[PDB]
């Protein structure tokens, strides 16, 4: 795969991943966006060259590298109007950052409006030559990356505000109810071998219930965090989450269905929709005729644990931290709210505001949406589910961090001893009180929001301004970053 040094040229073109042709966003002239890889310790140098001409899908762009801490490089995180101004068409921008202490499965996507839905999204893998799980599998390569994506026949700004997907794409391919003879993705394995499959949700909205006929899945990673191995027969993956699982190809040589059931839209597999094919070497090139058996051992988040059984930060009791925050969701006026405020992008990016002198949350715009966080501190955030926030379950994501999930959705228990750690978590349904903990070791403004992009567009977000007084000194910015704002602000509205 390309990387860790590469050019990413963004353009517009026609695509047909489900047999229906529509204009979309291409990356290096292809759809879906290409896999980028590197190795632990790498410095990534990704030059984003924006050549887009379609205003409906936005000519400007900004890319987030999902899951990377970006310590010292807050300016390269990606969220438009939080960490940068967008890159303007006809221009390029170098994202230069290092990943010294992480490895695993990640992804990249536009972080400007709902643009990633239009096609700017792909997988990233950072390999570990000393992976603690390397003995569990024989094959881990470009062909073991599996992506899941929602696809729409109308563009993000053309269809409804919260549209319903027309197809599920697996590795960029799938059928729609309108298409049924479209090509399906094929994942090939050789009997007797063990594979590390890296499952990445590039979803704008739906969650997927994933399973493979006749095979169990041994989960070993969640959102770039190494787990104790946990075997399941199905798993639910929310928007932006990642899981690595080992598959032992020990069944009979044949074709097996790979299934990804969405929580909305077409909720079945008729005609081969929401599916792909697991093909053993030797099997005829036909569709599977296997059947799905009931899942009796589904993945349960509260049962996952980190490889080392790391405790949650803080003391083992509710509120046992330095700063506890509660996020109260709401919806009014067609906009989502958190503690009464709806996020709207400011004219001046939050980072630039800080660099320009703002020293407190009350000095930062947008008002009421920014939270100051103390340095070197244990933080707890509770995100209680409520019907007052339609479209639940909302998968919340915190930038610049991994966090411990001390209470998961569908569970009433709290685990401070060995909870899973991850970066995207479902907040569940009314009755739930998903709670997370993390330590503030990364100065800068970090986005915290629902990863259903249509909800983020409707304001479902806040900014965590971590250790404000140290932001400038910790994150020196390149001249090219400083140039983004004047360039963007000079554009005609038609060229945004
Ligand atoms: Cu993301
Ligand atoms: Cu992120
Ligand atoms: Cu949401
Ligand atoms: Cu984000």
């Amino acid at each position: 795969a390309i990387g860790p040094v590469a050019d990413l040229t963004i353009s517009n073109g026609a695509v047909s991943p489900d047999g229906f042709s529509r204009q979309a966003i291409l990356v290096n002239d292809v759809f879906p966006s290409p896999l980028i890889t590197g190795n632990k310790g790498d410095r990534f140098q990704l030059n984003v060259i924006d050549n887009m001409t379609n205003h409906t899908m936005l000519k400007s762009t900004s890319i987030h590298w999902h899951g990377f801490f970006q310590h010292g490089t807050n300016w390269a995180d990606g969220p438009a109007f939080v960490n940068q101004c967008p890159i303007s068409t006809g221009h390029a921008f170098l994202y230069d950052f290092q990943v010294p202490d992480q490895a695993g499965t990640f992804w990249y996507h536009s972080h400007l409006s709902t643009q990633y839905c239009d096609g700017l999204r792909g997988p990233i893998v950072v390999y570990d030559p000393n992976d603690p799980h390397k003995s569990l599998y024989d094959v881990d390569d470009d062909s073991t990356v599996i992506t899941l994506a929602d696809w729409y026949h109308l563009a993000a700004k053309v269809g409804a505000p919260v549209p319903t997907a027309d197809a599920t794409l697996i590795n960029g391919l799938g059928r729609s109810s309108s298409t049924l003879a479209a090509d399906l993705a094929v994942i090939t394995v050789t009997k007797g071998k063990r594979y590390r499959f890296r499952l990445v949700s590039l979803s704008c909205d739906p969650n997927y219930t994933f399973s493979i006929d006749g095979h169990s899945l041994t989960v070993i990673e969640a959102d770039s965090v190494n787990l104790k191995p946990h075997t399941v027969d199905s798993l639910q993956i929310f928007a932006a989450q990642r899981y690595s699982f080992v598959l032992n190809a020990d069944q009979d040589v044949d074709n097996y269905w790979i299934r990804a059931l969405p929580n909305s839209g077409t909720q079945n597999f008729a005609g081969g929709t929401n599916s792909a094919i697991l093909r053993y070497d030797g099997a005829a090139p036909v569709e599977p005729t296997t059947s799905q058996t009931p899942s009796t051992n589904p993945l349960v988040e509260s049962a996952l644990t980190t490889l080392e059984g790391t405790a949650a930060p803080g003391s083992p009791t509710p509120g046992g931290v330095d700063l506890a925050l509660n996020m109260a969701f709401g919806f009014a006026g067609g906009n989502f709210t958190i503690n009464g405020a709806s996020f709207t992008p400011p004219t001046v990016p939050v980072l630039l505001q800080i660099l320009s002198g703002a020293q407190s949350a009350a000095d930062l715009l947008p008002a009421g949406s920014v939270y100051s966080l103390p340095a070197n501190a244990d933080i707890e955030i509770s995100l209680p589910a409520t019907a007052a926030a339609p479209g639940f379950p909302h998968p919340f994501h915190l930038h610049g961090h991994i966090f411990a999930v001390v209470r998961s959705a569908g569970s009433s228990t709290y685990n401070y001893a060995n909870p899973v750690y991850r970066d995207v978590v479902s907040t569940g349904a009314p009755g739930d009180n998903v709670t997370i903990r993390f330590r503030t070791d990364n100065p800068g403004p970090w986005f915290l929001h629902c990863h259903i992009d249509f909800h983020l567009e409707a304001g479902f977000a806040v900014v965590m301004a971590e250790d404000i007084p140290d932001v400038a000194a910790t994150n020196p910015v390149p001249q090219a970053w400083s140039d983004l704002c004047p360039t963007y602000d000079a554009l005609s509205p038609d060229d945004q």
